[PDB]
């Protein structure tokens, strides 16, 4: 009865250690969400083995076909038994899988060249010197269309339209876009992702201003399951317990390059 | 067999109908966690009692006495078998009783006069022209104390340290002061109530900004209450089917004035 993790390749959650071909099974990933899931499995009390996500993603229904993908179709269709991963709590997954209590809050966020001179969302609307946006296609980019709050319809109005286009590929993209373009381009992306660049050499970003909205990750298992409520005690005391946010700490800061 | 549910008089979530001299048990109270209790109940099928907190309080740790007050002290002390109010799902509580999965979300938000050339925290941050404050003590208050968000500690720097007290006594001497200055005091709440005042008379006082930080509102049962999980189960499922929205358009909207 060995518990099958369904995880994904994300910095700092769940990399590769820098020998893994010489290692085996949990032995080759190394991250906040391998020692989170070695922390649940001790409060659970059961033996895991740790898998990545076939097809690299987190969890969507592929639109017209209404089979889920990513980490959530793993759950769903029985190939996992558990996903230990920075996966957003939504309503759309929760029609399909649980969700644990959130083991990390986060939300939109503001990266700016250090130097910048933006606070807030807010300064971003009200100028246009300096360029920003969004990654191509994904929650954030579909946050700024589906916003009715006026500050945001207007950064959408500009960032829809504005050309040569502001939005990017990869994270990676608009990592190097920022740092790239002088200060007059900004990023707008995950906090715990900012917050994870802001500790990353060449230490030239920095994250600004509150985050625009509110998002949690949580542990997901199918409906059913029996690790349902045990996993959901095991975040609420990890979390009483400040072991959450030590792990926070080790992988971001402590792990960092910044500081 | 019938459960006690603790709630608090609290608008518009529970209060008393017009005429609620002349009537008995649940019916002399409406509101949205009157009609919110109706509903876990009928989902986890129990007949239930409204109760109102005896001591008017949603909960705390007295720091000499260990001892709880309010819904939460209800709960874990015997007296309640479960709460249904807009209780704040904090850490401090979770210690000593369960919450479900929030009910509704919300945040710090800014409270102005109509016509106040404020639309930001940030803004208020810029000046002083305006006044503004929070609660005199509660979470509010303890959130600008411990920020280290740039906008956010400098105006905690300006709260602490102004003259006269830009802290209220109660949400009411809030917005009273909010009316009462023709848009020169600015007044730090919940969204939800913000949100609330906005839609009754006289139509004055509007939502600015986008909230501060993230809360939630959460069902409240004792540790090791049966009832816990149908009533998360309950909770999810409300919340996947709109009945939460159509509770916070119903008590908030269709019910205002404005
Ligand atoms: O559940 C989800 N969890 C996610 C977790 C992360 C992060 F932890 F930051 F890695 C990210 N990153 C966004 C930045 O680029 C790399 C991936 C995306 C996620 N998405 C897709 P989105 O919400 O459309 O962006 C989900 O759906
Ligand atoms: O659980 C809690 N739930 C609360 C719910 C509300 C309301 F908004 F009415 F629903 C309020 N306020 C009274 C109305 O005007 C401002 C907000 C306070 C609450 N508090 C104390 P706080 O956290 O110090 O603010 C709690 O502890």
């Amino acid at each position: 009865k060995t518990v099958v993790v369904t995880t994904i390749l994300e910095s700092p959650y769940v990399m590769m250690k820098k020998n893994h071909e010489m290692l085996e099974g949990n032995e080759r990933y190394e991250g906040y969400c391998v020692d989170l899931a070695a922390e649940i499995a001790k409060h659970c009390g059961f033996k895991y083995k740790l898998t990545i996500v076939g097809d690299g993603k987190y969890g969507a229904r592929d639109a017209d076909t209404k089979i889920w993908n990513g980490m959530v179709g793993e759950l769903v269709y029985g190939k996992a038994d558990i996903a230990i991963a920075p996966l957003t709590i939504t309503l759309v997954r929760e029609e399909v899988i649980d969700f644990s209590k959130p083991f990390m809050s986060l939300g939109i966020s503001i990266m700016i060249k250090k130097g910048t001179p933006i606070e807030s969302a807010e300064d971003l609307s009200k100028q246009t010197e300096i360029a920003y946006g969004t990654l191509d296609s994904g929650s954030t980019k579909e946050f700024f269309r589906r916003s009715k709050i006026a500050v945001f319809d207007k950064m959408w109005t500009y960032m829809r339209s504005a050309e040569p286009s502001v939005f990017v590929r990869t994270t990676a993209e608009g990592v190097a876009r920022v740092r790239k373009s002088k200060g007059k381009y900004a990023y707008l992306l995950e906090s715990t992702m900012n917050e994870y660049i802001e500790q990353r050499k060449p230490c030239d970003t920095m994250k600004v201003g509150g985050n625009l909205d509110c998002k949690g990750y949580g542990i997901a298992t199918p409906k059913g399951s029996s690790l349902g409520n045990a996993v959901n005690l095991a975040v609420l005391k990890l979390n009483e317990q400040g072991l959450l946010d030590k792990l926070k700490n080790k992988w971001w800061y402590d792990k960092g390059e910044c500081g």
